[PDB]
């Protein structure tokens, strides 16, 4: 199998680590690290790499990405990069990415994935324990969006669609590569469009339980938007009934991660209140009055308790239809909306514990399937 | 929709309880109880449904169960009488049945299967929050079953196989209905055959979770050997890949669940002690040593510690191979090596706590079908 | 036993209730319900009394509080009223208070009390679970005064030092009644002179837990400044080393307690931008600057960071020793500063779910303890 | 300070890193262990403390314990050893005790009790979490004779009586050594003798609480007689009304320790059956019906639901009036009985989870308190 970490700018040791854990899997026969600039960490990986696959046997190496696609050049003109290597340059089965970042790695990861891919299937997932107030671009943008606007598909049900940790078989990897939508997603939208065309084409899925948890480096408004339109641009898909979807039985959140705080709250509410314009103003026109009502308070004070999970499906839909990707006042107003969701939840759910908030959430893309399906 | 209550010897208020929540609701278009036998449930219904269908405007109704199979007269001949009359008698176009012995029954239980039905599924089943002793006989018998014998499918990843709760429509009734296997098990064997036929004919399954849990009446040794005898009966089925299969996601178990004990410890050890037989030491020669050996020692001791997962799974083969239904000596060592299964997973597992319990039965299931697929 | 039942403003047959269990207990002897004014409440108990202790047995009365505080005429008042009569008018051996807002009161909160008293204790506290973002009256004013001000006595000790429900003996009751400093505590101040009179003078202490909770009736202002002015009025107070002091080993949280919301946070972060004063912000000038800086933005906008666990403190001492009761300026000052605490509390800590934040809040009453030994 | 190790049978790497930890620690000025015998355990520190006092500038020195009591030789001489050679052979101001076996040690646990030391307190005894069917001795045996005898003192609200782990100053260790009723307690009675006459000379108690929990090495019969024994020894003593008392709040549990088993069921059901004579059966003839007859079914097969918390009660007084120390029979007699009472509180209570067993256990001394004040 190969495996690959996609990097950007990172600690040369953790993703050092990383590396020799992966290289030391029985499993692994290479190992490649994908760069978005020739940066430290570039050459940290570079001199690092000829005594790792010394040690290990199996080969280690790095290169930049190429740029692949026609969106912002990030992360997914990485991963397609790693793709076409392992398509056009291997012979290998089997291609496992994992984020660089993560500082909880351990050979258990790739040792699940093998044993689920070994049994069957054709893309296997990772997915983890997650704090209250951590994903919620996952729950409110993503799965909210999948719910929406295809309530009787598998789709919705994929735990952790943004998730970069996966395992796909050769031809998954060909089908994706293929693709002119997932080639051209060269941004954040990338592990979107990896699990709606995975799904859309009927592959099986197995999803792993990691219990211990991703530790990882602790942009979240670029990867906001491009989250947002990666959905967007797939709003008019047509998608088939379920194929294989399965998925580990969870355990217990760990107490570490059940016990800590996904941000900080005064810091949010100040930044709600900032970057207005009167374009912005204006584009509010567009949406229902509690909702226009609510985000003109934030000139003045903060205001959330407006954005329910009623107003938000109704803010969705609106933003599905006139949200314009590159526009910086139609990025400014999903930012500023959607951080009054996350306040909102924050506030009347997630301040109920963990166990309250996890029930809500999955009542949230029940009660959204249903809707939807009424329509 | 048509409701079926199915009934042997109840408290009339109960059964009436139910019968009139069923009845008042919005989208039950009539209310049906099956009963047993001409008992005082029987007579109590049926002096009550003239009144209860007058003040509620849906008609209610009761008959004696038909002979319909060739086992044991027992609930599957009710259950079946319930299908026909539902067939062959009434234009509806959905179905539900639920235990007449239910206490925490709502008007929820009813919404929540008719709104999943509402959204495409042909199958709903219900599921509850359980003791971590109870359900042995779903876990040891009927989901590890499923699990060592079709690993590649859905039906050992169906919550409660054993449910009388559930909702089917029209089609999925008239094709269990048909179907000469299910038409044949009168006896406990009904809920298993319901289970696995639906699942072998890709029958959608949405399963709901009734987060209050299944208050009700708290014979066995009956149910233990004909669920056993259900699965026996499947084993050289052949059963397809999953269609579609969909799971409510659970709530926190209740305090007051998790805090229960399933059974009487040293009545069960003495149990054990009880009814031996010369030909049962006998027909012990046909299972693996450490089983043999420790069954054995419970002519003098209670001994358990020997049935691991491992040894549980050994027997199991053996029985599946052995078991003959209807002999006597063959259903008490069944109770007998069941009971040592029960009391091993009660000692070295439930007594770890409830999630500990939970965490260790999904991974059993996991092991079982691994190892399956392995041979 | 006396039974006391102190009423303001409150649904009739909410009291009315409480007094039935009451009279029908065969612990007690007699019932008062101590009134502000004679309003329908007070003509509702007054009317069903003669029935009430017809039925019963046991003589149920109603008063309206006399004058004999010095401070706002409020709660003091009625329970120092209901002191005096069970001192001066009856010969009964012990006396119970309890709110009469309480609707989940039951035989078992006067049996404990009763037996715990039979034990020899001279006061008897019931104390219960709460919701993470309750109580914060209780803890960061009169816990952490206490903590700060007394480190090596037994009153930060004291789970419920507000607490309305209680059982005295007659010579605690005496004793508190003696004492002009709690006899002038006419307003809110009230519970927490018999908090501290009642360590001062080594009477021993049992606290009940009572496991169900108390749900009461869903004015915070004045209630917080006359606890803060209660504890100042305290602070040159000289206090020995513990008596007897045992309390009750609690249960789990009931799952409906710890999964709901003390407040609501939007209207709170409104709150903090109002009622601005020239004179505050020169106030201000008195507080470390962290403070000063802190709470002079929320002219602007919510902040609130800045007023963690050690800022708390500091600002506490600089109240001690300049907070004006009686002054608009100063109360509204306290009321800020206590909201930002507050919100501090809610966000860093409450949000990390009700297990880390008990322990936190125990931790913090620890952190305060030590700091107070220091100097 | 003094840190003493006490070691009969050990690992040595396990005990030299705790020597190493306790050495290594700013606070403490000596380091000694006290041997059994002259083992290997003994010889591998006498090598390794040279190297380790050089290390770390604090001595470190081993010793055989002097025969100083009038019972078996055991745990008692090894700390009275330590106590006459902390009072007549250094000037330290402060001794602590630890378990030589004790895995989970840190520089922590010397801190900890320092620092409540520095507080004013005489003794400071550490307590941990402990598993559900842990420390049934101290349960059964140790808690409930101080609750049966002593229920109006702090004797039956110490945590763990048997603790090893515990640090005292000069005046308290002086004040021990000179009891005659501690000297003569050589055997496994010391820590029981400990806590009763510290609490008995009302001496300062503070309890630390050790989150992290006391990982140790995994006789359980002599230690069950000998405490037995011990509280026997002390039944007619006169004990005052509480010193000072308090303990660090506890934390939750960690999820290990609530989920691990503290015995071998079956084995123990067999041992119940084991050991029988003539003279055992006819010593039950002392004891109330139930009893009597619940036991004596044990020559049979295993019984245990009739040794309820009353019944306990009721065994307890007898065998506080007749237990003969040092008779076989005796001896033999108190372990079937307590074994029952453990196997009845593991099913009946245990198998409910790690919280209900502790509200358990908690009100049960409340139970026997109430019932002992009534006598
Ligand atoms: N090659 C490449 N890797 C990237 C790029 N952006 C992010 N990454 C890497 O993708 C992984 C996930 O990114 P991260 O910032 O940790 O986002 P997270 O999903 O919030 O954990 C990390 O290894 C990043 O280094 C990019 O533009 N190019
Ligand atoms: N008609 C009919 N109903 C039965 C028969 N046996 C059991 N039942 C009913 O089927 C439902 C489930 O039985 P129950 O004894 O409560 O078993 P359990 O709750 O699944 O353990 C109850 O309503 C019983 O009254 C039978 O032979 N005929
Ligand atoms: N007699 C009298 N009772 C009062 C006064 N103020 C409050 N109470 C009562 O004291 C009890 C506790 O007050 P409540 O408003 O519920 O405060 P809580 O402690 O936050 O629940 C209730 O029974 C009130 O009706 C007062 O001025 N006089
Ligand atoms: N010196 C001495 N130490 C002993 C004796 N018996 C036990 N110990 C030690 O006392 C400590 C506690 O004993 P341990 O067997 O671990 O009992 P437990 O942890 O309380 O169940 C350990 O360090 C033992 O090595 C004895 O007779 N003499
Ligand atoms: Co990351
Ligand atoms: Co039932
Ligand atoms: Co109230
Ligand atoms: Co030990």
């Amino acid at each position: 199998s190969l495996v690959v970490f996609p990097f950007k700018h990172e600690h040369p040791e953790v993703l050092l680590h990383n590396v020799r854990v992966a290289a030391a899997h029985p499993r692994v026969h290479e190992v490649l690290c994908i760069g978005y600039e020739r940066d430290q960490t570039y050459e940290a990986v570079e001199r690092a790499a000829p005594e790792i696959s010394r040690a290990t046997g199996t080969p280690v190496s790095v290169r930049l990405q190429e740029r692949l696609g026609t969106l912002r050049p990030g992360k997914g003109d990485g991963m397609n990069t790693a793709l076409r290597y392992f398509l056009e340059e291997t012979q290998w089965e089997r291609i496992h990415f994992y984020d660089a970042d993560i500082t909880s790695f351990g050979p258990d990861w790739i040792t699940k994935a093998e044993e689920a891919a070994d049994f069957g299937y054709g893309l296997v997932r990772h997915y983890f324990p997650r704090a209250s107030t951590d994903a919620m671009i996952t729950w409110m943008i993503t799965r909210t969006g999948f719910a929406l606007l295809w309530p009787h598909t598998e789709l919705s049900w994929i735990e952790q669609p943004l998730g970069g940790e996966l395992l796909m078989r050769r031809e998954v990897a060909a089908m994706l590569y293929e693709d002119e939508r997932v080639r051209r997603r060269s941004d954040w939208g990338i592990d979107t469009l990896y699990t709606f065309v995975t799904v859309q084409q009927g592959v099986s899925i197995y999803e792993c339980y990691i219990p211990e948890g991703k530790a990882h480096r602790l942009d979240l408004r670029t990867m906001l938007v491009e989250c947002f339109a990666a959905i967007q641009s797939l709003q008019h898909e047509v998608v088939g009934q379920p194929a294989i979807h399965r998925q580990e039985h969870p355990h217990r959140v760990p107490v570490h991660i059940a016990e800590r705080v996904g941000y900080d709250v005064e810091a949010t509410l100040h930044r709600l209140m900032q970057h207005w314009t009167p374009r912005q103003v204006e584009l509010l026109e567009l949406f229902t009055t509690p909702v226009r009502e609510g985000l003109r308070t934030c000139q003045r004070r903060p205001a959330f308790n407006f954005m329910d999970e009623m107003a938000w499906a109704a803010t969705y839909h609106v933003l599905l239809e006139h949200f314009q990707p590159g526009d910086p006042d139609w990025e400014e107003l999903l930012f500023k909306l959607w951080t009054t969701r996350v306040l909102n939840y924050t506030m009347t759910v997630a301040l109920r514990g963990y166990d309250y908030a996890q029930q809500y959430l999955y009542r949230m893309l029940g009660r959204y399937r249903y809707q939807a399906a009424l329509e």
